């Protein structure tokens, strides 16, 4: 019931979709909402007060697109507005598990998180694979010469591009296909929000997709780095007696044979039924020494305390 609207970027044009951006850009994230910030918090509008913010043709384009919907009396929108690290972004709107459609898309539950753990160099060519509502994908792209975000859900493709529509940006590409298989050639930068939680090794869904997504996203790594390059992973670990995930992770990246560093920043961990351990924690591979090093890193507690502690 939440996360299957229809997003159609391309029945607007882009002029228009970047004008809704500069308006969102003024009110979205401030205090003492207008109807626009109104409507993209999930509270119905008046179409008329929205359109004296927004225009005619801006009300017209929220129609469109699917970011709004006529009530008859009212607009109210499926989506919900941010605005952070320099971007506004649409994404679902945060809600439980047991009513979100299959086509539902993270509400940006880590985002911000993680785009302060993500290293602030750029390169020539970044890949957000499972990109959602493209938010990183978005960030990327100010010092990145172009970026391509993959997502096997469609509506997370549309909402995607119109998410980089809003902003502006030109130099972001999103495909539709199942892991690597859309994303051709080789990559400096490739960064994976994955979706793995509590599920252990079961499919649950595309937000809680199983163990071996990791297994297939990492086997595939070292064919898609460019060399020198960087990949960084948020990620559930799950580490069995005589098992452990690092063990499992240096057999699928074939460590040794392809010569590459990895280091786990383990932020969260509890034992579990198995005597062993579930871990959440952010992956790093960058150039130097080959091997695998584990550190706790409690970012999740310093975020909370204060989100400036970015790396
Ligand atoms: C893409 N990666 C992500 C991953 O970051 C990580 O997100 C969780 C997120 O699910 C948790 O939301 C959960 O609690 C919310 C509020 O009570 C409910 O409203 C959500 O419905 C419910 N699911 C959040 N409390 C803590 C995050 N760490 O697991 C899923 C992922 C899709 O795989
Ligand atoms: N086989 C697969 N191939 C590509 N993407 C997949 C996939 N299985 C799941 N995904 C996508 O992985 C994404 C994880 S959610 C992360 C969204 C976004 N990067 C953010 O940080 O908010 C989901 O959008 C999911 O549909
Ligand atoms: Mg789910």
């Amino acid at each position: 019931i939440v996360g299957g609207s229809t997003i159609q970027p391309e029945r607007v044009d882009a002029a228009a979709l970047r004008q809704l951006g500069d308006a969102m850009r003024k009110v979205v994230g401030s205090a003492d909402p207008t109807p626009l910030a109104d409507l993209l918090s999930g509270t119905p509008v008046d179409p008329d007060e929205l359109t004296r913010e927004v225009g005619a043709d801006g009300r017209q384009a929220l129609l469109d697109s699917g970011m709004a919907v006529d009530d008859g009396t009212t607009f109210s929108s499926p989506l919900r507005g941010h605005q952070l690290h320099g971007v506004v972004v649409l994404s679902d709107p945060d809600v439980e598990e047991e009513v979100q459609h299959r086509w539902y898309v993270d509400p940006l539950w880590e985002a911000d998180l993680l785009i302060r753990l993500m290293l602030r160099r750029g390169g020539a060519r970044a890949l957000d694979m499972g990109c959602g509502s493209g938010v990183l994908s978005l960030v990327l792209a100010d010092r990145y010469e172009s970026v391509l975000g993959v997502d096997v859900n469609p509506r997370a493709v549309a909402l995607s591009r119109l998410n980089a529509a809003l902003n502006g940006l030109t130099n972001v590409t999103f495909r539709e296909g199942d892991m690597f298989e859309p994303a051709e050639g080789r990559f400096s930068r490739i960064v994976f929000n994955s979706p793995t939680n509590e599920e252990g090794n079961e499919f649950v869904d595309l937000l809680e997709a199983g163990e071996p997504i990791l297994e297939t996203f990492f086997r595939n790594v070292p064919r898609k780095l460019e060399s020198g390059g960087i990949v960084e992973v948020n990620l559930a670990m799950n580490d069995y007696p005589g098992d452990p995930f690092r063990e499992r992770l240096a057999d699928w990246l074939g460590l040794t044979e392809n010569g590459l560093r990895v280091q786990i920043f383990t932020s969260q961990r509890r034992a579990t039924e198995s005597g062993g351990e579930w871990k959440r924690g952010w992956l790093v591979v960058a150039p130097g020494p080959v091997g695998l090093t584990e550190v706790e890193w409690p970012y999740h507690d310093r975020y909370e305390e204060d989100p400036d502690a970015l790396l």
